[PDB]
């Protein structure tokens, strides 16, 4: 996250970090069993890791579970970023409390100029580099699927949406991706793809979560 603030411990309970010896994907908790995640974030190995803030110190309200399937969207095309979606199902169940906690599905897309939470363990620089140990967070707005198919001409498809500012300076970035877009309480968008961090003209682009809610749920109640 460029351009953010420090949450703070736990205020984001529903934030995982995905592991495979070291932090490289967000995730959001929507039951105790399962977790979505962006399905470029794919990989063997997964251990999903809920209760963070610093994702490098045991603080006391963490949970780490292994992942005992993963489950890429059928029509996720890794060229175009179209369908950038993956179920991820835990081992064993969290034990839910108010530091672990599950967020809710949309019922209906959210519009433009809503504003968002966007959070992460990713990038805090457009330039350079500079990986956070705590977990960083930005309110953020949807752009137009007009602005936002301007800034990215033939890129956007009918299940991506753009979200920040125009301007540049505040983004997610590289180690955010698969991590949640939250609106009114509910999860609206993971993060998907931009050209860098915080550049003008180049928003984030997110995968439209509200496409995706009856495959969600049909998948749980089968898998
Ligand atoms: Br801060
Ligand atoms: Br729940
Ligand atoms: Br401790
Ligand atoms: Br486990
Ligand atoms: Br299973
Ligand atoms: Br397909
Ligand atoms: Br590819
Ligand atoms: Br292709
Ligand atoms: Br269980
Ligand atoms: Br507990
Ligand atoms: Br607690
Ligand atoms: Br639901
Ligand atoms: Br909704
Ligand atoms: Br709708
Ligand atoms: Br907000
Ligand atoms: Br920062
Ligand atoms: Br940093
Ligand atoms: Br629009
Ligand atoms: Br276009
Ligand atoms: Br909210
Ligand atoms: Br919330
Ligand atoms: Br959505
Ligand atoms: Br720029
Ligand atoms: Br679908
Ligand atoms: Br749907
Ligand atoms: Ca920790
Ligand atoms: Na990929
Ligand atoms: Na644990
Ligand atoms: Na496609
Ligand atoms: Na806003
Ligand atoms: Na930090
Ligand atoms: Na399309």
């Amino acid at each position: 996250i460029v351009g953010g603030y420090t949450c703070g411990a736990n205020t984001v309970p529903y934030q995982v970090s995905l592991n495979s010896g070291y932090h490289f994907c967000g995730g959001s908790l929507i039951n105790s069993q399962w977790v979505v995640s962006a399905a470029h974030c794919y990989k063997s190995g997964i251990q999903v890791r809920l209760g963070e803030d610093n994702i490098n110190v045991v603080e006391g309200n963490e949970q780490f579970i292994s992942a005992s399937k993963s489950i890429v969207h059928p029509s996720y095309n890794s060229n175009t970023l179209n369908n950038d979606i993956m179920l991820i199902k835990l081992k064993s169940a969290a034990s839910l409390n108010s530091r672990v906690a599950s967020i809710s599905l949309p019922t209906s897309c959210a519009s433009a100029g809503t504003q968002c939470l966007i959070s992460g363990w990713g990038n805090t620089k457009s330039s350079g580099t500079s990986y956070p140990d705590v977990l960083k967070c930005l309110k953020a707005p949807i752009l137009s699927d007009s602005s936002c198919k301007s800034a990215y001409p033939g890129q956007i498809t009918s299940n991506m949406f753009c979200a920040g500012y125009l301007e540049g300076g505040k983004d997610s970035c590289q180690g955010d991706s698969g991590g949640p877009v939250v609106c009114s309480g509910k999860l609206q968008g993971i993060v998907s793809w931009g050209s860098g961090c915080a550049q003008k003209n180049k928003p984030g682009v997110y995968t439209k979560v509200c496409n995706y809610v009856s495959w969600i749920k049909q998948t749980i109640a089968s898998n």
